[PDB]
């Protein structure tokens, strides 16, 4: 119930929302049915319209008219805002020069430049080319300010997600908006667009900017617009608190279009109606900009022009039905769409079977538009499944299409020509990113980066200290001019140990044999140095990596390559070595393809042992450093020591295999040499941090060798590629992989055919970033370069997506 009887009479657009039932002033009143009696009437005044023309020019002021052009408009703060431009001669901020902004130029009284961000709803990344002739205001902001060629979006690329990501630094399955539609089973409740539901604190989880300002004593603008309040009153609105007293006046500020997403999904990305749109979103930014000007504080505000999601073309047509796949299809609940999560329709039915409705879902057709996954299967880099508001059975739906539960959902539930919420990595799901202020680089591009990190830079242009979140604090500096945040790197928790020879060979008993027993001062000089580190310069190129939590380990030197070995986990937790453009791929001998040799660094009782892989009818075993790359027939030997093994289901090694046997040479090839780094992680609680022992699910049978649900290799160069991996003088290149250890390859529907025409397309999907892999390992990498670190913490961000241009 609400009071509606009261007034906003000098309350229009006031900060701080009233309780019920009191009748609320605030920009969102209409939303939840609750403005006073006589909102419209006092704050929402249209009359004249919303510019001035020559015959306005000081007017008598008219209190009833939606802004004004009488002499007082200026000192009340409400002029249109075109009014200098019309009555006093003034140019338009678009006409006007690129200034480089050296220093904020901000009038008496401002503690700080304001932060004001413009965001647009589905504004896909090349509208900033392909629209350049018709958003001049934009334009300029873009060209005169720091902008990306595109920012990435987070999965699903859906609205909520997306902006509740832009408030929070987190990903959705951390801030618990995990789509447009949820379902969480604890509250027994549902979340939708439509709706009341929707305004429940519960669902929204993190601490979002407006929140983190207000704690650390930064006032905030309501960011949030009721749909009805057209964008030039928002705009207005936001000029009108400019213009309050120093101790009243917000310091960051929010505008949000429903444009172009609301035409772009009736017309597609690129209908010939998306003109308009993007001529009426630059003519926001226009205003926004003349009335700031007017204001004096052009040349004092940071202005952030960011989207959302982008668009891509999709009709009703291109609709695959689970009543084309399920004989059960009324047995399970699908939300649908550009993703499907799948769970049962009743808890009551016991009789529903996700192991069934998977394989039903798996390779049916040949041209299948959609992978099913258990979420825990799904690309890490998505960082979509430690929530229980994501549902276990997940469809990864093609670019282009939808799924739906049965055909009769599509018409009684074509219109739409463009929709959103792919996979991220998907060029029409990539968004914008401008940056213009005193704050802000002055004409500078700056590579490609996610919006989780955008919090931490928000918060950095407020002076405030973030919550915890996703991005990677320092590693947008390259944005600022200044207020950049300069952090250390982390502490190493865990020195290693580094033993010598200590074991005899009869000493093992681990069911191990090798053929290797053939028997000179000359070599035998050389296999001690080896194996105290003298080619460690070589193959481990940018320091080791550091240990961030508490542990045994021991670090191997070998000709060819160097390890951590974890006496907890026994195996490696990396396993680092180089491969130069002159590499020479070999064969394993014919006698040594059984070999596994003890290794006499390293206890009887810290060792794996063959006997576990023999008995253990499902697992089988791989190599970290991959014995086809070993640098001569006696150096081979190394790469089948013991603690160089690494449990591998039979259908994983056939992936393992060809990486190690035909793409690291290849890659090699391409780069100019490779330093490759490569190794285990455990995420049996898919939480995508590092697991402890105790959360192993499984190991190898009868033994305490646990088992990797993912094995990650990262593979670094010299940028400019004229240079060998090895004498590289600046800087990096680098792609990376957590590729999940599965004892299937039902992920890969032509896995029957030679892993030419699969392998390297799997590893494309599970690319990743340094930073995916440093959560995963409690590692730290790169710890000894000669870039700066805000260099290298951008370089750790970066994902390598197999996107064309
Ligand atoms: C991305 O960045 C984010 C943010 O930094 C990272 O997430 C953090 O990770 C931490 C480690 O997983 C986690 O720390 C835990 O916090 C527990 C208290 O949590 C509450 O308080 C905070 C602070 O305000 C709040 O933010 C939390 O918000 C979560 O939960 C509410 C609902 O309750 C949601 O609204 C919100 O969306 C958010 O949910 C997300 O996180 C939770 C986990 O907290 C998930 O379950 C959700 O799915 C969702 O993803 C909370 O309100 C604290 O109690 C924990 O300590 C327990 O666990 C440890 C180790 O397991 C143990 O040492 C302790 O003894 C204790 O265990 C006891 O409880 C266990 C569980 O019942 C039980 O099994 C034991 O036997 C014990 O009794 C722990 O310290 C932190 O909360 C989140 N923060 C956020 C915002 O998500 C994330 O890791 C990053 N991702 C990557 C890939 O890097
Ligand atoms: O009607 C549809 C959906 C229609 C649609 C589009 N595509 N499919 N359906 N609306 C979607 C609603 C979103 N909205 C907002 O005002 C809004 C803005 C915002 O900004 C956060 C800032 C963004 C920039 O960085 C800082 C954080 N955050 C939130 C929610 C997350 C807290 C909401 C009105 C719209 C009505
Ligand atoms: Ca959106
Ligand atoms: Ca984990
Ligand atoms: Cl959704
Ligand atoms: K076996
Ligand atoms: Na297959
Ligand atoms: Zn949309």
């Amino acid at each position: 119930w609400t009071a509606t009887s009261g007034s906003c009479k000098g309350r229009c657009f006031e900060l701080q929302e009233v309780g019920p039932p009191d009748c609320r002033c605030d920009n969102l009143c209409k939303s939840y049915s609750s403005c006073c009696h006589d909102f419209d009437e006092l704050c929402l005044k249209t009359a004249r319209g919303w510019e001035c023309t020559k015959d306005r020019c000081g007017e008598v002021r008219n209190e009833e008219n939606a802004c004004h052009c009488s002499e007082d408009c200026l000192s009340r703060g409400d002029c249109c805002t075109n009014y200098q431009v019309v009555c006093k001669g003034e140019s338009h901020w678009v006409d006007d020069d690129c200034e480089e902004i050296k220093v904020p130029e901000c009038p008496a009284g401002f503690v700080r430049p304001p932060l004001i961000i413009f965001s647009v709803d589905g504004f896909r990344a090349s509208y900033m080319k392909k629209g350049s002739k018709v958003m001049p205001n934009i334009e300029k902001l873009r060209s005169c300010g720091t902008h990306a060629p595109y920012m990435r979006p987070v999965y699903p690329t859906k609205t909520f997600p997306n902006l509740y990501t832009l408030a929070t630094g987190l990903y959705p399955e951390s801030h618990g908006i995990v789509g447009n539609s949820m379902y969480d089973p604890v509250f027994d409740a549902s979340f939708h667009l439509r709706g009341r539901e929707k305004f429940n604190h519960r669902w929204w989880g993190g601490q979002p900017l407006w929140i983190t300002a207000t704690k650390q004593g930064v006032r905030a603008g309501t960011f949030f617009w009721s749909v009805s309040i057209p964008h030039e009153r928002r705009i207005l609105t936001i000029l009108q608190w400019l213009s309050l007293p120093d101790n009243e006046r917000p310091s960051v500020y929010a505008f949000y279009s429903e444009q172009p997403d609301f035409s772009g999904h009736k017309y597609g990305p690129f209908g010939p109606e998306m003109t308009n749109p993007l001529r009426e979103i630059d003519k926001t930014v226009g205003q926004l900009m003349d009335g700031l000007k007017q204001l004096r504080l052009h040349r004092c505000v940071n202005v952030i022009f960011v989207g959302d999601h982008g668009m891509e073309d999709v009709t009703c047509d291109r609709t695959e039905f689970l009543s084309n796949y399920l004989t059960n299809v009324d047995d399970i609940t699908l939300v649908p769409g550009t993703l499907g999560r799948i769970r049962a329709k009743s808890i009551n039915n016991s009789k529903y079977d996700p192991k069934t409705i998977i394989a039903a879902l798996t390779c049916k057709k040949p041209d299948q538009h959609f992978k099913p996954y258990m979420k825990q299967h799904l690309p890490k880099r998505l960082h979509y499944a430690n929530n229980r508001r994501i549902e276990d059975i997940h469809l990864l739906v093609d670019r282009r299409w939808h799924v739906a539960r049965k055909p009769l959902d599509v018409y009684k539930k074509c219109f739409f020509q463009g929709d959103h919420g792919f996979d991220n990595k998907v060029n029409s799901m990539q968004t914008v990113f401008v940056g213009y202020g005193p704050t802000f680089k002055y004409r500078t591009k700056v590579p490609p980066f996610e919006n989780i990190e955008l919090y931490n830079v928000m918060c950095d242009l407020l002076g405030l200290k973030p919550a915890p979140n996703n991005g990677t604090h320092g590693s947008l500096n390259h944005l600022l001019r200044t207020n950049t945040f300069r952090p250390t790197m982390p502490d190493e928790v865990s020195r290693p140990n580094y033993p010598g020879i200590m074991y005899l060979q009869s000493e093992f008993d681990l069911g191990c044999t090798c053929d290797d027993k053939v028997e000179n001062k000359l070599e035998e000089l050389n296999k001690r140095l080896h194996t105290k580190g003298s080619t460690k310069e070589r193959h481990l190129l940018y320091g080791r990596p550091a240990v961030l939590y508490r542990t045994s380990y021991d670090i191997l030197y070998h000709t060819d390559f160097e390890s951590g070995y974890s006496e907890i986990f026994l195996m490696p937790l990396w396993t680092s070595y180089t491969i130069s453009k002159q590499a020479e791929v070999s064969s394993i001998p014919e006698h040594l393809t059984n070999c596994v040799r003890p290794d006499v660094r390293v206890s009887p009782g810290f060792s794996q042992n063959c006997l576990a892989y023999k008995n253990d009818k499902q697992m089988s075993y791989g190599f970290l450093f991959p014995p086809y790359l070993s640098s001569s027939p006696e150096a081979k030997y190394d790469a089948f020591l013991v603690t160089n093994m690494v449990p591998m289901y039979p259908a994983f090694k056939r992936v393992w295999a060809y990486f190690q046997r035909v793409l690291v040479k290849k890659y090699a090839s391409e780069r100019n040499g490779v330093n490759v780094i490569s190794g285990p992680i455990f995420d049996y609680n898919y939480d995508g941090l590092r697991d402890t022992e105790d959360e192993i699910k499984q190991y190898v049978e009868g033994s305490s060798i646990p088992v990797p649900t993912h094995y990650y290799s990262i593979i670094t160069s010299c940028l400019d590629f004229t240079q060998p991996a090895d004498k590289c003088d600046g800087p990096l290149s680098v792609s990376s992989f957590i590729l999940p250890h599965r004892p299937d390859n039902d992920e890969s529907c032509n896995s029957s055919e030679d892993e030419s025409k699969w392998v390297e397309e799997l590893m494309k999907m599970h690319t990743a970033r340094v930073r995916d892999i440093e959560h995963l390992t409690g590692l730290d990498f790169y710890r000894k370069t000669s870039r700066s670190y805000s260099e290298i913490l951008t370089l750790k961000t970066y994902l390598h997506t197999y996107e064309s241009e």
